[PDB]
């Protein structure tokens, strides 16, 4: 079709004005003293909001040009939300605040490629300042203390989560499920967790968490790509009688297999979900065995001459529970016999003998540590199905911010850490003024989040913002009680690993728009 | 698709607009002088109404932004009516008043954050001094008189609602049906009632009260989440042939098997009503075998490895009646034999006794309460079928009035009750001056019910304000016969219940639109 | 959807304008010397009438708001000639002129609650003078002249109505078909008549008298309601085939049944029509089997275990005539066996000795009344079809008429006995000045039809108005001859049940538009 085609600060203007409706949208609930977004349902009452995710995921405008901003920034920064589990607001805003000086300095007579360069340059050192700035998060009082944060000061997930990762471990599988009466409860069963998202969004049955949940459901193993329906009618079938779901694991599924799974599923003929097989090649083969052996399965592989129309209900999988998300798939309690899972990491370790290879080893070894590790369940206790399922959703969030706490620890939080490293930074130069000019775009966004916060507080940004840069450390301000001090002792923190993401990703597209002279669009 | 989005102020005046659309439509009708309200009928005579609940539910705006206001303020002031039976157009009254005065606040500077809390403060306060000047509802007399007066100075209702909950108790299950003559009758039989409601609008059969009636169904009582239809096929078809409805309790209802009964129950090939089963994990289970032992049904768990395609009819229990709304389910008149039932009454108060923490009895009681309680069955007699069923609508009104009378009292009505505690808290302050605003802009509020009865019937507002003010106590304005005393003896109230939630509601919404910076909607095409 | 909303005086002109439109095209049709109204029915030449009760039906408005006011009139005046068989005309002209100087009123700071008050006031002591100045119509010459005059002058309709009276008494149940030949005919037949009328205004099928006549029916007896269609598929296949049409007598027809048998019928597939079944609870059970035992049909009772696929046309019973207007319906001549009937006659004659209560007593003695009592058929003849139907029309207009006259009686007509009693009502007051306006609002408004009678022969109303006030009792003045004098006398009179009905409706409205504060409808769009 024609295309509207713009160029150079026509096309920049019209991107930055997309970005700002996203920003301005989202910003506004940034911060304890958070403002209300209203999202308009047209079947009901309207939904009010203070969560930035859901508003951003609302927002598409109609003119191409701005739109395409908008959504360039919605879809990296939800990326930083997807890796730590919290940032998408924060890259949001740093996102704007790096595009309207960048694209200022550009209209100025600036390099855009310099800019760029003196922009991520003020990241790899802001990043290496974050570090520095890190506190380690390792002893379980600590990790209870993250948890009881991320909980909003409730010392009953905080401790769950310690109890959880002192059964698994830190790298350990941890999942989170309803509860079966008043009293929590942690149990370890056979089960593993693997790099594969969904195929399809259709899929999904809880949107709340953007996942899929199937109960009691059958897996079927294919090492083939699943193109056509005509081969899955019999297993289909069989699985349409005693009336479970499905959980297709193959090296891909894809046209009208696809398509066919994705209506049948929505109209609720047959409840199913696919995601691809683990990993690539060879190892894709021996990982497709893995879940074999745990789910109790035999594997339909072409390559020794097996055909799926011939796969019975007896050749598949089953397990307790599948959780499905856009990044990883879940397989919880799995059916397979002890004997059997125990007979295969006897095997496997027997390979890590013979294993020639550092590389070879180190695949063995994860292999190994998916099914003797198994994974841990949390079951959420209450005394009402509302409270479980609120008490849920809440250990479900500060597990994530716990686990990224293990990974990179804790910096002050309410926008401090980012003022702080930036503070660090005045210094920093690069190779030409042009790229010193990006450096100082950057350190002063990295100012955005606070004084958002102070403004939503309705203090004055520009002083509480000039007292933070007076301290040092986690010194910063409370937004919540007006009062400054150690950020970490007061409670308000944020994984060092969601700072970063958010600064990250922030800069990837902020650096892309700065150095964009065309878009190509449809018309009107 | 492609949104219009707004923010700030210019976000707020939208809002606020929508509201005021809303609330001088439905503030008309109050008080006792209250106005008329024309609403028209897509086919047939206009319908002229002076309840503020059927003119709310009419209003919807063109403007989106206006409309999400509107809809907004409806929402929450319905909840109102759902806690207490009334106090809906009092909310959605109260809600305007704290807006209108609360942005003109926001736009003079005021920190929005600080206003709401200052706002919420001040209603945490009101409700204490709501709780001081409430009144009790304990003896039959009382609670015989606050059923007269909330159907309509009626003798007979009030009798009617004392004498049955001194057969249930106060907490008791009451219900109410159509008189078979002239005389009325009250009866109490074994029954059971639970909080879950009907899992779709459209077994709703009784539009009236919105509500689903079954007459002598049978009862499924399913301990898994039924998806697919293929395995009630077998005793859907054995409940076609007894021509006979069927009430549906499964852990969960949906999908397929939820959008089939939705149709073909419409469609009036088979009745079928679908509700939750009552609770969830160990407690749902025994509960479910508490309604089986009542209806005398078994339940199919599939648990032990029962299959939904070997269930018989004579696996499914029945009862004279089921009534099931959006939140409660009522099973009246159960089929199971009374040695079964005090039997399991027996069995549940012995595990009262090997109960060892304090929670685990407190669940056990509230079993045993529900087996043992029964329910009580008020059928409305009158001379005409007319007279029968308005009456009966009085006593299911003037029921809910009377519960809630009895859980937190009677307050002065015509709304003196709310610009009294309002004159109680002039002292009260917040931590900065933000707040001391909210406060004052919700005193300010609680005066608009009285200000907008008195608008009504022609007199000037700020002078019966004031003068009521002046007062202590009960003491108000009867704005029926235009002289002030004690508004309790001249029969003017309200339960505690209802004012207190329709202040709350009414906070919570303005509070929450007062702190509003941005809205999203889809444009005009 | 969305909704346009008006509110105070804005919204109460566009109801004015709306009232106007209505009034003023059916007031020229008022008077001896009224004029036409040209009706265009869209299939070949133009209506020319003067019947006002066709013109109202033919009104509806293309402003949303000002159609709401015409409507609401409309609805309210039709019933004046629902009671006492005219009056609609005069309720509109009366309703027209109380909204008019009412809001003119509202307008000018008075309260409307208090205006609406003082119009009732006037009304119930208006009602009471009426009856003063009323004159009895008990002995058969009276009843044979209030005949002939409601007949044009035709003695014979006269004599016919007071003959047929006569032999069912004043109480009994007349009806009136088309005559065999030349010579009237009066029979005594089986039949009943009861106070339901049809579910839906789509089953008349004579628009003339605003009723459903159905010629040699199947009667269907179910006591259940009756909401699918699809247990009514055994019963209509066996119908339509017969060649007959259907009535059905159930507890309720609703929702798809009701619509489906509203469609059928009006495509022509089978003439069908639905009524509920008298009474209510035990009671119309008990009359349900009276209609069974007097048309020889069986009771589909699904207490007992009936089910109505299993219908057969045996089970239905079957009548010569069916009449259903909006109120009544009524079944002639009836094939049940004359021992079956006074089988049941003398059962119920002995439930009156075991009466323990009065009530009960007198609810048996008019159950007997009715099956006992039978219907009276009056067959009207002619020398020509056309002057048949003619004749036919002013016997059923008559005999309403007549009937109305034995009820309450005759007063002056011509407009007179209104502005007769509002003259006697100089000296009525109220609470307060509001309220006294109210009255006089009334008052001037009793004037309303008499000017309006004046105007159309082209006199000076305020002159003639003023010479009736001068004189009492039923002196008026007959506007076709132009004379002074007694209007009893001179043949002009209308029973006092209409005049009064045409009032109290008129004032219903009038009292309900001027205490409306906002208005609800749908966009143009
Ligand atoms: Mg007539």
């Amino acid at each position: 079709a024609a295309k509207d085609v713009k160029f150079g600060n026509d096309a920049r203007v019209k991107m930055l004005r997309g970005v700002n409706v996203l920003a301005d949208a989202v910003k506004v609930t940034l911060g304890p003293k958070g403002r209300n977004v209203v999202l308009d349902k047209s079947f009901g009452a309207p939904t009010i909001t203070k969560d930035g995710v859901s508003v951003a995921r609302e927002i598409e405008l109609e003119d191409k040009f701005e739109n395409m901003g908008a959504q360039m920034v919605k879809e990296v920064a939800s990326k930083a939300n997807d890796a730590a589990g919290d940032g998408t607001t924060t890259a949001t805003v740093l996102a704007q605040a790096i595009i309207t000086e960048g694209l200022k300095a550009v209209a100025a007579g600036m390099n855009p490629m310099d800019l760029k360069r003196g922009i991520d340059k003020a990241v790899t050192a802001a990043v290496e300042e974050l570090k520095a700035l890190s506190v380690p998060c390792s002893d379980s009082k600590a990790i209870a203390q993250v948890g009881t944060i991320s909980a909003n000061s409730d010392e009953t997930v905080g401790k769950l989560i310690a109890e959880a990762m002192d059964k698994v471990g830190k790298e350990g599988v941890i999942t989170v499920e309803d509860g079966t009466g008043l009293q929590d409860e942690l149990d370890v069963v056979e089960g593993m967790q693997f790099d594969r998202g969904y195929l399809s969004p259709y899929f999904i049955n809880k949107p709340e968490t953007g996942a899929v949940e199937l109960e009691s459901p059958f897996i079927l193993l294919a090492d083939k790509k699943i193109s056509n329906i005509r081969e899955m009618l019999p297993v289909l079938e069989a699985v349409a009688k005693a009336g479970k779901p499905l959980l297709i694991i193959a090296e891909d599924v894809e046209g009208e297999a696809l398509a066919t799974l994705v209506v049948n599923t929505m109209r609720g003929i047959v409840k199913v979900a696919a995601v691809k097989a683990p990993g690539f090649g060879d190892r894709r083969k021996a990982m497709l065995q893995d879940i074999a052996t745990l789910t109790g399965g035999t594997v339909i592989s072409e390559e020794i001459g097996m055909e799926l129309e011939k796969a019975t209900l007896e050749d598949l999988g089953q397990a307790k529970r599948v959780v499905i998300n856009k990044d990883t798939t879940t397989i919880i309690d799995g059916v397979g016999e002890e004997a059997a899972i125990q007979g295969r990491v006897a095997q496997i370790r027997q390979q890590i003998e013979e294993a020639t290879s550092d590389y070879d080893r180190e695949k063995l070894q994860e292999r190994v540590a998916k099914l003797a590790g198994g994974v841990a369940v949390i079951k959420v206790g209450a005394a009402t199905e509302v409270e479980m399922k609120e008490k849920k959703a809440r250990v479900e969030d500060a597990l994530h911010a716990t686990r990224a706490a293990v990974e990179e620890g804790v910096v002050a939080g309410g926008g401090v850490a980012l003022i702080r490293v930036a503070s660090k930074l005045a210094d920093l130069r690069g190779q030409n003024e042009d790229q010193n000019v990006g450096i100082k775009v950057a350190l002063r966004a990295m100012e955005a989040p606070l004084r958002q916060i102070v403004l939503n507080c309705g203090e004055e940004p520009s002083v509480v913002a000039n007292t933070v840069k007076g301290g040092d450390g986690n010194y910063g301000y409370n937004a919540a009680t007006e009062e400054y001090g150690n950020m970490i002792d007061m409670g308000i923190l944020d994984p060092t690993k969601v700072t970063r993401s958010a600064l990250q990703y922030a800069a990837s597209v902020a650096g892309l728009m700065i150095t964009t002279e065309c878009m190509v669009t449809d018309l009107p």
